[PDB]
């Protein structure tokens, strides 16, 4: 059975919510150099930051003190991922770890901010009304603040 | 700083295994290794219950949702204990000590659940027949898929 060596701390399971940090990976692709796979992994980890944000937005929407009036489905939450991702700013690649067994490339990233006006417009463009958008964007703003 | 002899199950990427859970307890002077493992194992088991709650929340928010009752995030959080209590045949599959943080991690897998116990627990927290029956069905589907 299988154990891994030289594993950085951020690769490990842990209880700790760095909502604006993302860890994710890319598998290898024949004909793509490892550096290319690191780029893909870094983008995937950045999408993961957006996924982390959407998760917090669903919980807020489900809360007894939700103020969003529009009905927002799970599928709509999933759709929010792209506009949130598109709005992320100043995202730093903090680390790379490669699993030598399958050569899967993991990236650690941190998004230092987001563009509230870009996020607003993206959310409008997926048919969320202005009351819903205002609350959603304010929530994302709190997440960056609290981070 | 780097960690050595890290088992696969300790990596960050295990969301797909809804019925598996990992969590830890801190090594403290005055506690026996066995009390510490027991706490980590309990916590790992609570993580399985939380994994299940998250799937229920997603199913409830889906456009396909047929549960008519209003269920709040706080109510979903409240479902964690009845789900935990209903878990059956929860096997401890590993222990890992992190020497950097002095944390003992446990890996568990729940092989199943008691749908009657879960029902009774959900009924006690004021979920209606329709909600309980559907939530229970969804948990059954999670275990079937596992
Ligand atoms: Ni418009």
């Amino acid at each position: 059975n299988s154990f891994l060596q030289d594993v950085p701390y951020w690769m490990l399971q842990n209880r700790s919510e760095y909502i604006t940090q993302g860890v994710d990976s890319s598998h290898i692709v024949d004909g793509k150099k490892t550096e290319e796979i690191e780029k893909i992994a870094t983008k995937r980890a950045t999408i993961r930051v957006a996924q982390n944000i959407v998760h917090k937005l669903k919980e807020a929407y489900l809360s007894k003190t939700n103020r969003i009036k529009q009905k927002i489905t799970n599928e709509m939450f999933i759709q929010m991922t792209q506009p949130i991702y598109d709005s992320l700013m100043n995202v730093d690649r903090l680390g790379i770890y490669i699993n030598p067994n399958n050569e899967e490339v993991f990236a650690l990233v941190r998004a230092r901010g987001f563009d509230k006006d870009a996020l607003s417009e993206g959310l409008h463009k997926m048919s969320l009304d202005n009351q819903a958008v205002s609350i959603l964007v304010a929530k994302v703003e709190e997440i960056f603040k609290d981070s």
